[PDB]
């Protein structure tokens, strides 16, 4: 292992700073400082660090606070080195965002999130960061009828394509990164998957600036397929940033760290981030963030293990995947399960669907059930991939 | 109750027709007849009927058996007066399909599922059908090495592309619709929710004639909400068909009467098709569609008391959503719950994002602690559906 | 349907008690006072009121001070006539409780709690309840090798039955009842379903006076069958108490209603508390005790709504749940669908093993495809068991 | 990694042979010859086979027949030196069998599969098996109106005493495992888990000789912890045989090869059946049986590859858990977390209860916000476990 600033891991501030209250129980460890949060996660290797408004301002905050608060964080990263790539909104703490912040069915709430929202952009551009997140945890409901379903969404794209052009207007270097869960806290959270998230972004008016933040244990909730799912996100060119972490099957969104949930589906991550596709096409280039939470039973010693261990898990998984598609028995496996073939495109260059209609070899004389002779081999291949990730090849 | 044609209930063949074989077991019914099953749907009170190419015409059937075969198939819809709305295409069921269709491995196979497909649109045409619908079963993998994912979606986009661009050159009178399922057969199915469908159809040459076909127990088999989802599609006006059905939890593909799984959602699924959106806006105008299977242990009058099932439970909680809407205690518990206020936007005529940022009002002088005390009163607008439901009010 | 205190509805002070705090954000609600719980709950007609010591006593309350609130809601319980039928102790809020209270790894806190809870039997006993319940709520893991999986189940076993012990030797009209969760707080919790609390109880000394208090959102969490897991429960004679609400899928512990999750199991569970066996057997006759949470998006208002949703939903089902069972036309669907022929022993009085394989019309001359002919028709009973809850017959 | 007889591989006839129908879809492969899976598995290092009567032996075999394939079938065994650890019965695939075996609606039906099971203990007795393996995948209900479920219980328990009473009278060897599954065929399974199977074993009269056969895939199927089920069960002393396999997830059953699944999970459960409890107790000592189906994307060369993955996955596995469990810096994290203090009894030799809350030292001056300083490192103890799963230690 041994991380440094160039592998790009950053950290948010409600990660290690997470002191222990879940829906049963209070904190378990005392308030992580800011100032030293940034000086231990720059000590471990982090090349940066994100966060909420109210992880570092409170909300009460008056604006003598605010300031003193940013020029002693500003200091330690100004004595650190680490850069703020992605900066984020809460608009969900707050008992005034309990309906929601931008879906709200109030409409004063509405305006108060969406301009909580406007003044955070400012914030950001300030600071540097590239990505401005979106985490829309209280847009939803418990029931069905509490909500007009089309005109939540007509209030989610008003809020931001009215953040987006804001952007656009003031010339931030910015992107706006959404991001997708299927519950909890809600019982149903709007733009619950990828897919939705995606979909939602080609009815907006500022499109061209708006792409995903999925995060593993969120997409692990609804028991779907991380990779085949960032996949669809790199494929579209919406994958803006994303959030690392592990989840052990489909119950609260525990936040492990990555590599301490689903095994075999972190590695194939790892191979999609640092390898990208087997026939070429697009990479994500951008932070490797951890959306995690160090476990309650813990004290401060687990906190920056734990972090350490984010870290670790990426390098450790990154090693093997590298050896893994470096090996000449998986290429040659991979040759003979088709993985390659499936990059070929289906028609001929200049054929038409009338011509491969009409093309006796593809249709009418075909020998089904020859072709379906074939071995895909896809067990093999299975097992190569697991004993490079077990160190065993 | 009592189902017209009017009413617009289709059915597949494959519903009815289907004679049990499972996965740990054979048959338990004879094969159904087509010319039968018309017979007896139109009996019933069915509007049309849907077909898969092969539930009609064998794999194997020579040019002359096809046309006996669908002789006698038009001769029932004439003597009925069945419509065929929908017709699909098997790309699941032979040897050969083992790893896809349009996606498959094998270079040989995508060129035989496209010519099927293509072939199968021409018969479409013929038949009056106004949907091609297109469930990619066999679409995905077990193990996530076993594709190249940014070429499945590639070789995706090239088959549905190919097939769309056939029907606008030939001009017949379809549209295509995907059909997500978020497993089974395959261990990870590629677009596995409505988002997913949504968002594909988006990079897409010919997107402006793709939609979606969502259906109630495959959205479940994710643990989604599944007005939520159709809500989305219909709001993006991509809600060109719909298969209803019942699920009871996230487990292998049920296909139950509908009614017979979440039977609260179904409630509020038929709400949004019969009435739509509180505020107004789209409404699904098309067939209602069922894509189930009558339980093994049940003999041929389970079979057409199933058929009837479907319709009954669409048409009784139908009446129980007319009244519930009509209900003036439910209209004033809708207006205390703010479903109107999620209708007005959240911007004034004219406000700009600047001008919302430094109105006072909405933000620095905003009382977030009063706005907070609002007692959206989402349970007792829950507890009447719930009693609309239950035909206690 | 208006409820009273002959159908014995009970309440923790915990459920409408719950202020709101969830892991994404704070309280929503003031503090109830324990006082005003009593009165409200007497209004409403509850029958009794159950808590957990630190709902009522803080953990660090003076003696002076326990005397005063015990005093205070001696006091409420004398003027409204409410009844204390079980009682509970809190191992889990507080920090110390953090790796759990009889499992926990430390043996100093595995004492404690011990300690804590048999002083809580004193208190139980003084209040006059019938039911002690254990929810071990931090008993169980994150990750696999965190406990010595069989000494976590003799320390859990020995904490029992030394509460039992002491029940035995104090002379205490007291029953336990262990209440299984699957996960939540912890990532996995120690005897997660209702099978596991019946198997553990079996391996106990004391297991005569300890049965079980199952949850029907926590079995509903493991997407069991929540109707098929009390009747489990019943035939072992060991449903002790029940803890009613609703859940809406697999994800965090909801809490609803009762009857705000799944409708039809809500129905059925009804039909089994009420009904009993359709052939005879043991019956239910405990508290009908809901331990949910009004959603945090309503005020005070909404907190006493929900409360008496609970009666309502419960009245409601048990009417129509009456009416299906007393409807000819469903007692003959019954017996034809077998459901009395389940209950004839399937030997012959004195019919040995040999005497049955030597049978001759029993298994080599049996007629496998004719018997195989029978029309279950499950289909037809379920249909009418809905037309029965949406109140249409 | 090179398996022996010594490890004690078994495989089930129908796994290797498993012809790839599902419900979407035909067989891809031809059938096996047994006397060829015999052979094959003998020369990959398996010790043992296993069946169902019908696996082997047709349904309607004539008794020439039955005669002829018993000779193939012994010859094999004898040529090869394959052992037959279990035997199981097909209560499952025909169409006789669509309500159950044991608990059918149809009492003719409960006698058929009660006499089918004492024929099959005759056969399982002359093959030298020691285990009888009962899953019974057809008892349960799609509808929750379909069974009185405490009769089904009694069906069920009058089945399984009956086998096991004739066990007994005629003095074969043989001990009876039942096998738990959560759904599929059946919408609901009764004794979906291993707690439920557990329970019931309690309530035989025969008991003794009755114990649990777990499956990886099944338990993961309700999303449970497999690890934690086969440690209750072999706590209470009822683990005599266990079927390993992968999941991916809450879906249908997978049966992928054991490892190709979760990956964490097959360590720590290799961890469990190598190395025991970390303080001692019971050991599993019975087959290392896999109960998967080969991908039906896969040919022949593919089936032998998936067999001989299953025993390569389990040997790597082990070999790490023993690298594991013997590195000191692992046995130093184990005892600073308190895994050995776990297995201390939490009273001292000859403590009473009232001696405990009367120990001022445990919990009238217990200061329990010291205790809650403890910092537990579950994380660092998990890192090291994934550490040596990957082998970079
Ligand atoms: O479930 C919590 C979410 O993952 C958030 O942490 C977003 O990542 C940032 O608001
Ligand atoms: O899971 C089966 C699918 O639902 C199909 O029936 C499509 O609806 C038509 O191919
Ligand atoms: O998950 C929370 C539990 O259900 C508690 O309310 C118990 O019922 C009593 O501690
Ligand atoms: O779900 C199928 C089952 O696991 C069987 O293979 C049993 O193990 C034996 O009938
Ligand atoms: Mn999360
Ligand atoms: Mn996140
Ligand atoms: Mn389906
Ligand atoms: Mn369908
Ligand atoms: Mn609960
Ligand atoms: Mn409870
Ligand atoms: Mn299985
Ligand atoms: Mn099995």
């Amino acid at each position: 292992v041994q991380p440094t600033p160039a592998d790009h891991f950053t950290f948010g501030l409600w990660t290690v700073g997470w002191t222990g209250a879940d829906p049963f129980g209070v904190a378990t460890r005392k308030n992580l400082d800011p100032v030293e949060a940034v000086h231990k996660l720059a000590e471990l290797g982090a090349y940066g660090i994100t966060f909420h408004d109210n992880d570092l301002i409170p909300f009460d905050a008056t604006e003598a606070e605010r300031e003193k608060i940013l020029g002693d964080f500003n200091q330690a990263l100004k004595d650190t080195g680490l850069k703020v790539p992605m900066v984020t909104t809460n608009l969900f703490s707050h008992p005034v965002f309990k309906d929601g912040g931008f879906t709200s069915n109030d409409r004063s709430i509405r305006r108060f999130a969406l301009a909580k929202v406007l003044h955070n952009i400012d914030l950001a551009a300030e600071m540097g960061a590239e990505t401005f997140v979106m985490w829309g945890g209280r847009e939803g409901s418990e029931y069905d009828g509490s909500k007009d379903l089309a005109a939540a969404l007509d209030r989610m794209r008003e809020g931001v394509d009215t953040a987006a052009g804001y952007i656009k207007d003031k010339g931030y270097n910015l992107r706006i990164a959404l991001e997708p869960k299927p519950n909890e806290p809600r019982g149903d959270i709007f733009l619950p998957t990828v897919g939705h998230g995606l979909a939602f972004i080609e009815q907006l008016e500022h499109g061209d600036i708006v792409g995903l933040n999925p995060e593993t244990g969120h997409e692990q909730m609804a028991g779907l397929n991380f990779t085949h799912g960032i996949a669809q996100a790199l494929w579209a060119e919406k994958l803006f940033h994303i959030d690392l972490n592990g989840q052990r099957g489909i119950k609260y969104d525990q936040d492990l760290v990555f590599g301490h949930g689903d095994l075999t589906s972190a590695f194939f991550t790892v191979d999609l981030l640092e390898n990208g596709f087997p026939n070429g096409g697009p990479k994500y280039t951008g932070p490797r963030h951890f959306d995690y939470k160090p476990s309650r039973t813990d004290g401060y010693d687990g906190v920056w293990d734990s972090a350490k261990a984010n870290m670790s898990m990426y390098l450790l998984l990154k090693e093997r995947a590298l050896a893994f598609r470096a090996d000449p028995e998986v290429q040659e496996a991979m040759k003979t399960s088709g993985v390659f073939e499936l990059g070929e495109t289906t028609l001929n260059a200049g054929e038409s669907a009338a011509d491969l209609m009409n093309d006796s070899a593809s249709f009418a004389g075909f020998d089904a059930e020859a072709a379906a002779e074939r071995n895909f081999a896809f067990i093999r291949l299975n097992q190569l991939a697991i004993e490079h990730l077990l160190g065993s090849r």
